[PDB]
């Protein structure tokens, strides 16, 4: 395919017999004055989980349900590239937002180094990277939605690859409520200064920023500033749009795309269906 699916591995570890990894790192990446708290953790895999950029892993949280049975698996987009945060292909990283009255999210953030974690998968087919190293990769994320895009960009800019020398256009749109909620801001800044021509970056901080019209700077609001440019980019054959994050973010984006497409006489619902079948528009949103 147009993607990176060359003998991909999906479901090597099932919830019955999961891979029992161990926590190596677990850092709160969000500020102390952040609305909630997102934690970046690194687990040992010893090169047992053959995951790729875009893939997710399952986490069976330690505990029992209401009817005396082990907990259900919760999916999490892998925040680290194939070779991972240590560059040894023996680790896996996540980007977990702590949710109130949540079992898996709370367990993961409360994980102490050395404590074992039940890992399943890898899971995922949609969010894989495009094979073309000259392709225009447009990543639209909100909060924890940055996880596959961090994975993507690490391969692109923080890694040496003979098989993959990226010289196209990586555009990242990251939507968060506050500046203290900005995830991996530092990594992306280092990237833009290292590759100014290849990497484009845009942050949409709804509670702090505002536009010309004075509306809250959500992802779609930030996108609207380049609406003419992006629309003309979407028209290209080498353009690959990726959307990850919270469920709600899809409505806002399609809303601004509906108006653009209207201007040319195209119905955005039937147009995004055409792009989705062409692997050019990829979505992975969650509750
Ligand atoms: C493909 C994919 C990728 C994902 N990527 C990430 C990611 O990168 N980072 C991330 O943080 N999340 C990610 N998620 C979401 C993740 O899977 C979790 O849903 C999220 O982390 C919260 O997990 P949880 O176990 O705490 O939720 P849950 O505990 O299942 O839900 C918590 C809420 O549900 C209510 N609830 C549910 N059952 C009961 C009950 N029986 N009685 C009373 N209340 C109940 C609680 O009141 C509470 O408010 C992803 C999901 C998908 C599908």
């Amino acid at each position: 395919s147009k993607k990176q699916d060359e003998n991909i591995v999906v479901n090597k570890f099932k919830p019955k017999e999961p891979y029992v990894g161990r926590c190596l790192l677990n850092t709160k990446i969000t500020g102390d004055d952040a609305p909630g708290e997102t934690w970046h953790m690194v687990f040992s895999t010893e090169g047992e989980v053959p995951y790729r950029e875009g893939q997710s892993i399952g986490i069976v949280p330690d505990g029992i349900d209401k009817n005396g049975k082990p907990h259900k698996l919760r999916l999490y987009s892998i925040a680290s590239s194939a070779i991972g945060d240590f560059g040894d292909s023996k680790t896996v990283s996540l980007c977990v937002k702590r949710v109130p009255d949540g079992v898996c999210s709370n367990f993961l953030c409360d994980l102490k180094p050395g404590s074992e974690v039940k890992i399943t998968g890898p899971v995922g087919k949609e969010m894989l990277m495009p094979k073309d190293p000259n392709a225009t990769v447009i990543m639209l994320g909100t909060g924890t939605g940055i996880a596959p895009f961090r994975s993507f960009l690490w391969k692109m800019f923080f890694e040496k690859h003979e098989d993959y020398q990226f010289n196209g256009l990586a555009w990242l749109f990251l939507g968060v409520p506050t500046s203290s909620s900005l995830l991996y801001k530092e990594e992306f800044e280092k990237m833009k200064e290292k590759a100014p021509e290849n990497f484009r970056l845009d942050f949409a901080v709804s509670r702090e920023q505002v536009n010309d019209k004075g509306e809250k700077m959500y992802i779609q609001t930030r996108m609207a500033q380049y609406a003419e440019e992006l629309w003309e980019l979407l028209k290209k054959d080498n353009t690959f749009v990726y959307m990850c994050g919270l469920k709600g973010m899809e409505k806002g984006i399609d809303d601004i795309m509906v108006s653009l497409a209207a201007k040319d006489g195209i119905d955005w619902i039937e147009y995004k269906r055409t792009l989705k079948k062409a692997e050019q528009w990829n979505v992975e949103v969650y509750w």
